[PDB]
């Protein structure tokens, strides 16, 4: 959006109100570069905010070259700013100058295209016509904003326009001190994560989102504010997250005026809203990049940064390369461990991102391999499953990550779009979201991953927004609503991880029960060769009959779990990685490996047969992972190695997952295959050599039912299983086993502490206020005029006489605080708005009319008392307005 002609004017009125803004020794309340300093935010202490440009669109028409445009700068003579243009005075027809600030207008020179074709610039009735205008790129007039030392800010000119100095706002409350050292919030078995997204693409109120997580697993809930790379090819600029700092800011003071824990996600390829660092002096000293210091000083509930999917998009004219982003990523994994945050990445394989890869990460850059060891507990690397293939390549390279020593932790990020395109799976050509349960509860429990990440699409297996709804006294409110199938699968998991049914092991019993590491040692040959795991690795052992290798796989279903989830390291770095029963270096895995008939016999020494049968069952300690990957009713024969019965015989319907526990004279089954179309499954549980008749009880879980038929013949126990969705099972059975293991004392969980009180201002966007009778709601700022807005909208309320907006706020304690109302007002003043705090008339605000620039905005002051806890605001109009008023947020803060 936004034209040339509007940008040009944009800067012209920048101009002016700077040269006022110096006269009148207005300081610079605060700045930001968006679009990587394409524009930028000026805020100034009397709550004038406006843009600049440093880019101009290019003038329609499609000319590649750079051409004309005039440049209307400003320069001192005799003590006064007079307007220039093209570095001459601007004159009309006296010869005259004239004057920046004159008092009598408040009319910056406008300029234009006439109907000829030709420049034009206009003051007052003054008209003057320049050079033809031609299509083609334009240069800005304005260079760029920056602060020397740190008491001021310097507007820098393309034209002998002096600089502009103006002072940096010294602020008057104290200074809260960060929460540095140790890890804000630990994360282990005892305390996994789930990282729930605040999704750019819901266009979410962040209060809405986090209400959705009930309170059991809100304090394990880290919100993961998630910005979208999505942008225009030609110019790079964000549309669906515009504002990315902007929207972080607000997502978090909400994340954290809610004391729950947040990370912000900027990057999804190589593009990301915030500039890449080369040097960790630069989180101080550079203007450029204050986002990072500022997320983690500013919130105590801020984790860190997620850089989603780093597998493409480098290289490009917007974004970074790969080298560049591993070098950010070094001086960030500092900052992060000064903090006590996380740094997460995530990656998903294809063929040409070998050389990318986590082997490679740390393959390739000795730097970042050191500072990774150093502060692993900083570094959380995760799984991601958007890519067609390669699944078991890239789980074995994550986890060897963990597990080498270069990771802290380990997670899954699921995603609907691992879904093989055209066929699908199993006859299936559309995902069905029971298939999502399947890599998670195994990866989870059996490989030790403490993260879950989404799952994505969150806007399609988490949350929708629906039509807005009433909400009491007149008012509508925009509405979320979680997918049944988070409820019904996702939520219904952590829960099985929160009462203890899925026991997550620690790094070192993974290490322990996985036996073997391959190390890849290769140099030569091309980026396969030297940074994916062994082409034919998985074959024969739990790559499935009817899928192919490496970047031919395309089915994250394991045909056994016979075998451990095979790590792939680069290099083990301490003791504990060290410790590994069996070292294969890849360099040697051609000469005796790759043999699939030689690996199975070797692999079936180190890993005995503890079922047979079509299922997927993988045993740690006392449970059982048993899930069905294959189309059909199939079967698995368990022995048992904890319960004194002697053997289950387990008959599953597709995409059955199942938890198992064995006690010495009980069995628990937690079992899911959720459909939101209500479809019924049915599976068969069977137990031979009970000693006397078991019982059973059941109970549906979330939305799911069931029904379990029960039957008593021979010695013979068997339990027939009706149900869509989750259910506990409960079987009592004994037998005469003498030869079996003990069940280990209750595992641990511990309930995360909540992060440290956030002491600072709260924000509240207008797109997310409940509402009556305006006359607009803009919840995807991007594509209409106005800019410089926060989060990713803003509301224009209008000048009905019954216009009203509402919402709910809190305060740490009682006393007087400011309400600083960001509004527009530009055709007149407003003064037929009041505001009501708990139903109870405050004043009117005094909406004092702003420039016309789609630039501009204004802030109101209110003075109120507010109670500890939750309060009521609202704007209500009591007759017409003058003229229209847009609200873009409202910001509260102790006074
Ligand atoms: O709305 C936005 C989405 O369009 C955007 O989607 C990305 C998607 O574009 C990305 O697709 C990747 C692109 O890279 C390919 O690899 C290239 C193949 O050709 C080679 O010659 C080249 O060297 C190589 O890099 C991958 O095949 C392909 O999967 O996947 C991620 C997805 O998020 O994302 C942002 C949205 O806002
Ligand atoms: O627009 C970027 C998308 O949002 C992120 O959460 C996803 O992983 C990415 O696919
Ligand atoms: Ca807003």
């Amino acid at each position: 959006p936004g034209t040339a002609v509007e940008n040009i004017n944009t800067n012209v009125k920048a101009l002016r109100k700077l040269i006022e803004a110096k006269q009148q020794d207005l300081a610079v309340k605060t700045y930001n570069p968006v679009n990587n300093g394409a524009s930028y935010t000026i805020e100034l202490s009397d709550g004038t905010s406006f843009s600049m440009y440093a880019q101009i669109a290019a003038l329609e028409g499609g000319g590649e070259d750079v051409v004309y445009s005039p440049k209307v700068g400003a320069k001192v003579e005799h003590d006064e700013y007079y307007w220039t243009l093209d570095d001459v005075w601007l004159t009309f027809e006296n010869d005259e100058k004239v004057k920046v600030l004159d008092e009598n207008n408040t009319v910056a020179p406008i300029v234009d295209i006439n109907t000829d074709g030709y420049w034009t610039v206009k003051y007052g009735t003054k008209s003057r016509t320049l050079d033809k205008a031609v299509s083609g790129k334009l240069t800005s007039q304005f260079k760029q904003v920056s602060t020397i030392g740190d008491e001021s800010v310097s507007f820098t000119f393309t034209d002998r326009t002096p600089v502009i100095e103006l002072n940096l706002f010294k602020g008057d409350n104290p200074e809260i001190p960060p929460v540095t050292g140790a890890l804000r919030r630990p994360i282990s078995p005892e305390q996994p994560a789930w990282f729930v997204h605040i999704d750019s693409w819901n266009y979410a109120d962040p209060q809405k989102i986090i209400d959705l997580i009930p309170a059991d697993i809100r304090p394990f809930t880290i919100f993961n504010i998630s910005l979208s790379v999505s942008h225009d090819e030609a110019t790079g600029i964000y549309n669906v997250s515009e504002y990315g700092y902007e929207i972080a800011k607000s997502w978090l003071r909400t994340c954290a005026e809610n004391n729950v824990w947040a990370m912000v996600q900027p990057s999804s390829g190589g593009f990301s809203h915030f500039k890449d660092v080369s040097l960790y002096s630069q989180f101080e000293s550079d203007d450029k990049v204050r986002v990072y210091d500022e997320f983690f000083r500013e919130y105590p509930n801020f984790l860190g940064f997620n850089y989603c999917e780093q597998f493409w998009g480098y290289d490009d004219q917007f974004s970074v390369s790969w080298l560049q982003r591993v070098a950010h990523w070094n001086q960030l994994l500092k900052l992060t461990h000064k903090y006590g945050g996380y740094l997460v990445v995530s990656f998903c394989g294809n063929t040409w991102s070998a050389n990318i890869n986590p082997i490679a990460l740390v393959k390739r850059n000795s730097d970042f391999a050191q500072t990774a060891k150093l502060y692993s507990e900083n570094f959380i690397m995760c799984e991601k499953y958007t890519t067609q293939s390669g699944f078991f390549n890239v789980e074995g390279i994550c986890l060897g990550t963990w597990l080498s020593g270069f990771a802290g932790q380990y997670g899954i990020r699921f995603d609907q779009c691992g879904w093989t395109e055209e066929k699908g799976q199993n006859g299936d050509k559309d995902f069905p979201p029971a298939a999502g349960a399947l890599p998670i509860i195994e990866h989870v429990m059996l490989t030790g991953q403490t993260v879950i990440d989404g799952p994505e699409l969150i806007w399609q297996q988490c949350f929708k927004e629906t039509n807005a709804v009433s909400v009491g006294d007149g008012y509508q409110s925009r509405n979320w609503e979680c997918f049944p199938q988070f409820v019904n699968i996702n939520i219904d998991m952590f829960r099985k991880i929160i009462d203890k049914t899925i026991r997550i092991p620690s790094r070192k019993e993974v290490i322990d029960r996985t036996k073997v590491v391959i190390l890849q040692d290769v140099y030569s040959g091309d980026d396969n060769a030297k940074y994916s795991s062994p082409k034919n690795l998985h074959e024969g052992l739990y790559l499935r009959d009817d899928d192919g290798n490496l970047w031919d796989n395309h089915c994250y279903f394991k045909k056994t779990g016979r075998y451990p989830t095979i790590p792939v390291a680069f290099e083990l770095c301490d003791d504990v990685a060290n410790s590994f029963q069996y070292k294969i270096n890849q360099s040697t895995f051609e000469g005796s490996w790759s043999d699939v008939n030689t690996k199975v016999g070797k692999f079936n020494r180190w890993f005995p047969q503890e079922y047979t049968g079509e299922l997927y069952a993988g045993r740690i300690e006392n449970g059982w992972v048993v899930y069905n990957g294959l189309a059909g009713i199939r079967n698995a024969a368990i022995p048992f190695k904890y319960n004194t019965c002697d053997k289950m015989e387990l008959a599953y319907s597709k995409y059955t997952v199942s938890v198992i526990k064995e006690y010495a004279n009980k069995l628990t089954f937690y079992m899911n295959n959720y459909d939101p179309s209500g479809s019924s499954k049915t599976e068969v549980i069977k137990i031979y050599g009970c000693t006397s008749k078991p019982t059973h009880s059941v109970s549906s879980r979330a939305n799911g039912t069931a029904q379990v038929s029960e039957n008593w013949k021979e010695d013979v126990y068997t339990l027939t299983v009706t149900h869509n969705g989750p259910l506990d099972l409960t079987v009592n059975c004994s037998g005469k086993a003498t030869d079996r293991l003990t069940v280990s004392t209750a595992a641990s969980i511990q309930v995360p502490a909540s992060p440290q009180i956030y002491q600072g201002a709260y924000q509240y966007e207008a797109e997310c206020f409940d509402f009556k009778n305006v006359t607009k709601r803009v919840t995807k700022g991007d594509s209409e005029p106005i800019r410089n807005y926060t989060a990713q909208g803003y509301i224009n309320f209008g000048a009905s006489s019954a216009a009203a907006v509402r919402d709910a706020v809190t305060a740490l304690e009682d006393g007087v605080y400011t309400i600083r109302i960001r509004y527009r007002a530009p055709s007149a003043t407003v003064n037929t708005v009041d505001m009501y705090i708990n139903n109870t008339k405050v004043g009117t605000p005094e909406f004092a009319q702003t420039d016309n620039d789609n630039t501009v905005w204004n802030t109101a002051l209110m003075s109120v008392s507010l109670r500890k806890g939750a309060n009521t605001f609202e704007l209500k109009a009591n007759s017409s307005g003058a003229g229209d008023l847009y609200l873009d947020n409202i910001v509260i803060e102790r006074k």
